[PDB]
C-alpha cells in the first residue's frame, strides 16, 4: 500500500506520467475543453488547482493525468506512490 486511495492535496506535482509522458495544465485551453479541469468547483475540491500536474480529477488509485501527445490529449496514471506491485 502505497497510495491510500487517490490522494487530493497529496503532492500531485509531476507534469510527466507512467509511459512517461508529460502532464500538463487542468485549465490548460485543452484539458479545461475537456471533463476534468479547474471549471468545475468540485475537480480542484476533489484534487486539482489550476496546476499542469497529475492530479485526482476523478479518483484514480494513484493521481493521474492526461497528456497532450501531437494535439491528443491522453491520460495515463503517474509514476508516484501508486504501489504498481
Amino acid at each position: 500500500t502505497c497510495y491510500e486511495g487517490n490522494g487530493h492535496f497529496y503532492r500531485g506535482k509531476a507534469s510527466t506520467d507512467t509511459m512517461g509522458r508529460p502532464c500538463l495544465p487542468w485549465n490548460s485551453a485543452t484539458v479545461l475543453q475537456q471533463t476534468y479541469h479547474a471549471h468545475r468547483s468540485d475537480a480542484l475540491q476533489l484534487g486539482l488547482g489550476k496546476h499542469n500536474y497529475c492530479r485526482n480529477p476523478d479518483n484514480r488509485r494513484r493521481p493521474w493525468c492526461y497528456v497532450q501527445v501531437g494535439l491528443k490529449p491522453l491520460v495515463q496514471e503517474c509514476m508516484v506512490h501508486d504501489c504498481a506491485d
